[PDB]
């Protein structure tokens, strides 16, 4: 039922609240990206259809990740943060260099329902990810802080990921 | 109602279903403590209670952080997970290394109630809360895999951080 609302309460909460306001500056950390142009500042939050290789030609490369986050926690606690940064091959063209975050939230609705489908139905999760991803939407969308600095990205085996990426890079 | 079981839920799969099981091989990575006993190779998630400096005394230490754990999805998506690791001071006596962790699925409901009331009341997340803690132990206390790796503590401001820890470790 309305739990949906709890996943996504907790994805900003816990994560988006203070890493989308500072991607900006953390992204402006890292030397090797600081003069890098055609560098999307932005979070893309990827979402896979379906069920169970994103990557046949082999265009995506891992090329490191952003300075950590420091973030302590009653005075005692530390929890760093982070994020990979990949470079998307435009054939001969320059190449892109983007932030993509496989959806943890939403990937352990389908993980669950391929191990425990008694407690969540592959067609009762399938209500709970559309609620999911519109509940994300409209917290961020109510956030000026997180406003304008994430996108939500949506993929399938027809639509090969280094494809779609670059689709949402000329319009970024 | 029935939300906190997705929050148990997603804790598990999303995170607790790989960094358990190889906790002490991750641990046993580390250079700085391979060689450091009275260091308990167990997982401690922290549940504090109510609502808001858990080190007056100054006990504890943050000491660094384990060797990260390089998992790959879809073969593009990268994402290390790491934990800290803290030392805290019993006296005059040999210190201890420990493994604590800030738990987020449950900070995301205290944190949450605070901003957002109409949607979590102080009493309807007091229930969730209780629900989470006690789904996250039959989730776990199923998998023979993460199954003694690690313990719940709980503090609050009667029951100082480092003290509390202290009688976890000299009982485990
Ligand atoms: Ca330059
Ligand atoms: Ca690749
Ligand atoms: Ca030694
Ligand atoms: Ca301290």
């Amino acid at each position: 039922k309305n739990v949906a609302d709890g996943l996504a309460w907790s994805y900003y909460f816990g994560y988006l609240k203070f890493v989308l306001p500072e991607l900006e500056k953390q992204i402006e950390k890292t030397s090797k990206f600081r003069s890098k142009e055609k560098f999307v500042k932005k979070m893309f939050i990827l979402i896979p259809s379906n069920c169970f290789d994103y990557d046949p030609q082999n265009r995506i490369t891992f090329e490191g990740n952003t300075e950590p986050l420091e973030k302590t926690r009653g005075g005692v606690f530390l929890r760093h943060y982070k994020h990979s940064v990949y470079e998307i091959k435009d054939g001969e063209n320059e190449p892109w260099f983007c932030i993509m975050e496989y959806a943890t939230p939403l990937l352990t609705l389908y993980d669950m329902s391929v191990a425990q489908p008694g407690e969540l139905s592959r067609e009762e999760r399938d209500a709970q990810v559309v609620v999911f991803l519109r509940k994300l939407q409209d917290i961020l969308e109510g956030d000026r802080a997180c406003q304008g600095k994430y996108e939500l990205v949506t993929f399938s085996p027809d639509r090969d990921l280094a494809d779609v990426m670059l689709r949402k890079l000329k319009d970024s």
